[PDB]
């Protein structure tokens, strides 16, 4: 009797969840977040070089036409402080904070089968009740780097990229970075010119393409805002929602000289998804096609990195091109006299002293600062860190013991009245379009519940297994069977448009696979 819905999360997913349910469906709803301000991961992740993978004019909401026309499009891609300022504007305009309880982590969510609602308890023993639970948790857990003996003995600055403190200075300091993923590449490229010396501890070299983050002219921004309606229709009609001309052309169907200029054109425009999916249509499907994309980036590495032994060290061994990163000058950094690259697969880290990282060759790497760009736990980690218990009292820890399974990426069997926003078993595409799709869909169902006097919604065990069927069927058709994440399937790989088709069919067929109770 407290609320119609409780929302966990104050980022992209939770913000739109609260706006949709409160202002478009007149529900009484409260949102909770451990943060002190809106933003989600854009409020937490403030490491150097933090940048969006998707272009500025698309990494935003589409449901507010006035916001689209007044939005600031400063550069082709948007930095973390600017995303945070955008989400704070969204909360300002739509009067959202008055229904968000900040500095409040939820500890447990217990489904009350008798009354058909959720018992939600914060970490300060505050207990709320609500008919529906909206979980917009994102992806977060941060595996710091234990496994390395003696990391707790380090006397210098030790930061994980997810907990990046304020007022970090780099001048005159010897800095080390562990991790060469998307975050590591961004930090390394941003700080190398600022430090006295940078040591990169690379376990696995990955492919990276230029992002081409350039300033946007008054004319560039005007052409976007004049054609914004068509731009978003292309997003809903695409597989990735990145504004790309998604290619159908086979990689080997063109000559070697034509293939080189197609890759070169995308290399100049910039963009990771552009290089994989705007160039040709079978790079993630055919091995001969994939190797062609590998050899182009491998050739680009050996031209940029003048030292052939450093270039060889940066070249991915046998890793096939599956999600290459984007960078703003990552390969050029290793030409600097103050940058050292350490292959910690052939020369592993064995211990950390009070003042250094020591490798297996005995070399002590003196450091004033050690940055851990080591990553984040699995996508179900944010859910397992919650004490959620549905029917018969089973917890999501037990139910997802062997990975996350769901119906349409939004519903979990044995967990009624719980709807996941940007959760696992979802599509691989631009996140704001995915979040908007799922939030509009979930709100449509809850409105269908208030109209039809329904107080319990639950997915069946077989609709979930049917979802695992279509995800595994599409996934096993693509090259994503070597170094990724994902018989539990983690992602639906049919694209955004087919995901919206799939989810529209069951909303048009009386929510097939859902157990509606009155
Ligand atoms: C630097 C960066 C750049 C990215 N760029 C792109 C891009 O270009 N394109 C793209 O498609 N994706 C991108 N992503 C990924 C994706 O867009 C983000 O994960 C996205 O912000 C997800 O939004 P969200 O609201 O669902 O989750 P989040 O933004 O992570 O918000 C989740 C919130 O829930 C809160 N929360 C969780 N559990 C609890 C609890 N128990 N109690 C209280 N609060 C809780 C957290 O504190 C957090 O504030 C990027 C991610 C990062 C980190
Ligand atoms: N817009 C963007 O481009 C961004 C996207 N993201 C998203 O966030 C997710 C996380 O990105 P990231 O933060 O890079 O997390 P990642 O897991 O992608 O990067 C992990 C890095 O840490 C290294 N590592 C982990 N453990 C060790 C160890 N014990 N010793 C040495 N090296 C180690 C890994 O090496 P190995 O590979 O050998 O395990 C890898 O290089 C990505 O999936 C990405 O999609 C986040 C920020 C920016």
């Amino acid at each position: 009797m407290d609320f119609d819905a409780i929302i966990i999360g104050a980022g992209f997913g939770g913000l739109y969840s609260l706006k949709k349910l409160r202002d478009d469906f007149n529900l009484k709803v409260r949102a909770f977040d451990r943060a002190t301000e809106v933003g989600g991961t854009w409020f937490w992740n403030q490491y150097p070089g933090a940048l969006s993978d998707s272009e500025t004019h698309l990494y935003c909401y589409s449901w507010d036409k006035e916001l689209l026309q007044e939005m600031e499009i400063k550069r082709k891609y948007i930095s973390q402080p600017d995303v945070l300022a955008y989400l704070k504007r969204v909360a300002d305009k739509h009067d959202l904070r008055k229904d968000i309880q900040f500095e409040t982590g939820i500890r447990s969510a217990y489904f009350d089968e008798e009354n058909s609602f959720w018992n939600v308890t914060t970490e300060n023993d505050e207990k709320f009740t609500a008919r529906f639970l909206i979980t917009a948790l994102g992806l977060l857990a941060a595996p710091n780097l234990p496994k390395i003996k003696g990391i707790e003995t380090f006397k210098g600055e030790l930061h994980h990229t997810s907990r990046w403190p304020k007022d970090v200075t780099f001048s005159g300091k010897r800095v080390g970075v562990i991790g060469t993923g998307s975050t590591g590449v961004q930090v390394i490229t941003a700080i190398a010119s600022q430090v006295k010396h940078l040591t990169v501890f690379q376990r696995s070299a990955q492919y990276s393409v230029p992002i081409g983050n350039v300033v946007m002219s008054e004319t560039d921004v005007a052409k976007i805002k004049e054609n914004y309606d068509q731009i978003w229709e292309n997003v809903w009609n695409s597989a990735l929602g990145y504004g790309l001309n998604e290619s159908t052309l086979p990689t080997m169907s063109v000559s070697a000289e034509e293939r080189d200029k197609i890759f070169e054109k995308a290399w100049q425009e910039g963009g990771g998804f552009r290089f994989m999916f705007e160039t040709f249509g079978d790079i993630a499907v055919d091995e001969t096609a994939n190797i062609e994309a590998q050899n182009f980036i491998k050739k680009k590495i050996s031209e940029i990195v003048k030292d052939p032994f450093v270039a060889k060290k940066l070249t991915p061994t046998d890793l096939y091109a599956c999600r290459p990163l984007c960078d703003s000058g990552y390969y050029e950094i290793f030409n600097r006299d103050n940058v050292s690259l350490e292959d910690v697969k052939a020369n592993p880290i064995v211990e950390i002293k009070e003042d250094c990282v020591v490798t297996a060759d005995g070399v002590e790497h003196k450091l004033d600062m050690l940055i851990c760009a080591t990553g984040f736990d699995a996508v179900d980690g944010s859910y397992k860190r919650i004490d959620i218990r549905g029917k018969d009292g089973i917890s999501i820890k037990d139910h997802w013991k062997d990975g996350p399974n769901s119906y349409l990426g939004m519903m979990v069997s044995n967990f009624p009245n719980m709807f996941m926003v940007f959760g696992p078993n979802g599509p691989l595409a631009n996140s704001p379009p995915i979040i908007e799709t799922q939030v509009r869909w979930i709100a449509d169902l809850i409105g269908y519940a208030e109209d039809h006097q329904i107080n319990q919604i639950e997915a069946t065990k077989d609709a979930v297994d049917n979802w695992t069927n279509t995800c595994s069927d599409i996934a096993n058709k693509t090259l994503f069977a070597k170094a990724k994440c994902r018989n539990t399937v983690y992602l639906y790989m049919g694209g955004l448009k087919e995901y919206r088709n799939q989810i529209s069919e069951v909303s048009n067929n009386n929510y097939k696979g859902c157990l509606l109770k009155q």
